[PDB]
């Protein structure tokens, strides 16, 4: 009954439904597994559809602390408090939870994405003010029955979040386990990657400077800036029958072509290798350009389709965001510190080229790829 419980607009996260306070409020709630704190709209806003309001709920109670959280892409402050929190579409179940009110907001909402808050997946060790804030997903474990784990199949789009679990009938093929290297994000190692099959020939510590991370709240691939170079050069190079401005490239510019004809074939795979859990073994995931070359929906412009270049620069490591999720079933399996990818029921591929998970591959090079 969690199957399909996921909705989003393209470019602006996927959300679920939650409800919040004695009696409850429904709340559309934006699954991010790149931070850790819950927070919720609770004044109005021009982009707030609705908002939790404290003063209707007699289970509320006022942590008289305020915080702030920045992420990549926004920002809001807010009062601590605890409330109730359900989730309709997924385990029937009631957790008393901390819930940040958000009260003040620079370019966080977006105008007309249907979500009205975040649900923070990540680890305690990046909760705002400090780790002591217990995260959602711990205080739900701490408090049910339900097993230390979640899965992310991300697809108006759609998808599934199975809390407590694994749905085989969401994925095909074999699951792949890639260590999670420390418990503050959900920080993974990629040792290798390649574009059409040619390695980027990059020390395998410039891949995760200063971390790599799984993150269902961003919307590129990320990477650090002297591999976001390398990858540009060599996706130029492929797509070389076809030139495009710089400013594509940058994602400031949309690239348009007649509906119907997207050359795919002239974009590269791309392929990322993770860090396997046995010694100098790994498995890859590769990436076609329908997932990373987003599509921007537009009526004005839509005689044609165009796409936004959805791989950018990183000073804070790398990103695997939701272009990267998309057509995989994620297993956060937190029990084991590990996180899985396996080939999505609602994959990617043309004729000519399928998105995969497949492995094992194994390296001579001893180098830890880690970059602490
Ligand atoms: C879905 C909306 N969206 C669209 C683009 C785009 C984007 N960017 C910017 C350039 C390329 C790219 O993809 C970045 C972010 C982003 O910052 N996401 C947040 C969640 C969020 C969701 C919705 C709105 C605002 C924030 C996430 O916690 C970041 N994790 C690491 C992180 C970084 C910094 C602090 C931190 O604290 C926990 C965590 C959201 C984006």
């Amino acid at each position: 009954e969690m199957v399909d419980n996921l909705r989003g607009k393209s470019g602006q996260g996927y959300y679920v439904e939650m409800t919040v306070g004695s009696p409850p409020q429904t709340l559309n709630i934006l699954v991010d597994t790149g931070s850790s704190n819950f927070a919720v709209g609770a004044a109005p806003h021009p982009f707030l559809h609705r908002y939790y309001q404290r003063q209707l709920s007699s289970t509320y109670r006022d942590l008289r602390k305020g915080v702030y959280v920045p992420y990549t892409q926004g920002k809001w402050e807010g009062e601590l408090g605890t409330d109730l929190v359900s989730i309709p579409h997924g385990p029937q179940v009631t957790v008393r939870a901390n819930i940040a009110a958000i009260t003040e907001s620079d370019k966080f909402f977006i105008q007309g994405s249907n979500w009205e808050g975040i649900l923070g997946l990540a680890y305690a060790e990046i909760a705002r003010p400090d780790d002591s804030l217990e995260p959602f997903f711990d205080s739900l474990v701490k408090q049910t029955h339900v097993p230390n784990l979640f899965s992310l199949q991300l697809c108006s789009v759609g998808g599934s979040m199975i809390i407590g679990g694994i749905d085989h009938s969401l994925y095909t093929g074999s699951l792949w386990y890639t260590p999670i290297r420390r418990e503050w994000y959900y920080e993974v190692i990629i040792v290798r990657v390649e574009i059409n099959g040619q390695d980027l020939k990059m020390d395998c510590k410039e891949y995760n400077y200063d971390k790599s991370i799984v993150d269902s709240g961003t919307t590129n691939l990320r990477l650090p800036k002297k591999v976001f170079e390398a990858a540009v050069k060599s996706i130029k190079a492929a797509s070389s029958t076809e030139k495009f401005p710089d400013g594509f490239w940058l994602g400031e510019q949309l690239v348009c072509w007649q509906a119907g004809t997207t050359p795919w074939n002239i974009f590269p795979v791309i392929s990322l290798y993770l860090m396997g859990e046995v010694t100098q073994q790994s498995f890859r995931i590769t990436i076609l350009p329908q997932q990373y070359l987003r599509p921007v929906e537009d009526v004005a412009t839509s005689q044609d389709d165009c796409y936004k270049f959805a791989i950018s620069q990183s000073s804070t490591g790398t990103v695997m965001g939701a272009v990267i999720m998309e057509g995989f079933y994620v297993v956060f399996d937190r029990a084991r510190k590990r996180i899985g990818f396996a080939v999505s029921a609602c994959h990617v591929h043309d004729e000519f080229r399928t998105a995969a998970v497949e492995g094992p591959f194994v390296t001579l090079d001893m180098e830890d790829c880690g970059y602490n």
